[PDB]
């Protein structure tokens, strides 16, 4: 209906906007742009399913999440593959790591304070109607 | 059930095979893996949603697809995204566009000519079920 075509518009323009926010970080710098291959050669074999901030703007605008679950999943994405591709002990790994953690505390934070749940169960009942 | 993961694991042997016999052709190397940037600038900002045969294959071994209709749909992507992006007269654009339509024919027809309907109908019911 277009009660629930307003319903994911709305999440759609939630959504750009907490990415936005993440990507203006400076912190985040590194995940806002899919890796260049020159830099990591071996990035494309290691990492199954590379994820980063800009892709998630085209995956919203392509109306792929209809819930704020299957954003953060993206998140998530975002922070284990860094987990998995940077994990030894060196001060360049130890910094993307706690740069990951943060860009998924700080999403986490962010829709902790301003997503309201019923707004998402709503979201959630839409998703599950179809 | 393990039957139901037997299922997916043959569809996704099929799939890789078809994809296999696509990419060896030599008429659609242009489709084999995403486009490089710096020969074509504008096309992250025109086609929306990029596709090519790499990425199918990518997208086969996270198991994103569980029907042939799904892998296919992604197959007329690589298609459309090539005849949106080349519309034009010259002998550049109506070569790219014939090898697309090209692509398309040939998946649709070894898929008419090697996939069991019922094996289809079966995965279909089984993603229904999910
Ligand atoms: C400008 C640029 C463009 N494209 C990729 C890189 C890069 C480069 C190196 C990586 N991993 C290295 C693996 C081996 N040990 C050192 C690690 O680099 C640490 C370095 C710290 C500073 S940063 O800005 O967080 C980039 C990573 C990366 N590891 C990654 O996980 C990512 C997402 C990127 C990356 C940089
Ligand atoms: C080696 C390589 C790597 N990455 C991208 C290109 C390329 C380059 C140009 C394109 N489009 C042009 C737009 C303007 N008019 C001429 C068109 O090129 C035609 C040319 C014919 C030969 S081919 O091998 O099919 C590549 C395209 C493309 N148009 C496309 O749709 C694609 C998928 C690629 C492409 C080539």
């Amino acid at each position: 209906s277009m009660q629930e075509e307003d319903t994911f518009r709305e999440l759609r323009i939630f959504l750009r906007n907490v990415t936005h926010r993440l990507a203006i970080d400076k912190r985040f710098r590194v995940f806002t742009k899919p890796v260049d291959p020159d830099e990591v050669p071996d990035y494309v074999t290691v990492i199954k399913q590379p994820m980063d901030l800009s892709s998630v703007i085209s995956k919203i605008d392509l109306h792929k999440y209809l819930t704020v679950k299957d954003y953060l999943r993206d998140i998530d994405l975002i922070c284990s593959n860094a987990l998995e591709y940077n994990p030894d002990r060196d001060p360049g790994d130890r910094l993307i790591r706690h740069r990951a953690c943060a860009l998924r505390d700080t999403a986490y934070a962010i829709i902790k304070e301003e997503l309201d749940e019923d707004f998402e169960q709503l979201c959630e009942e839409i998703q599950e109607s179809r």
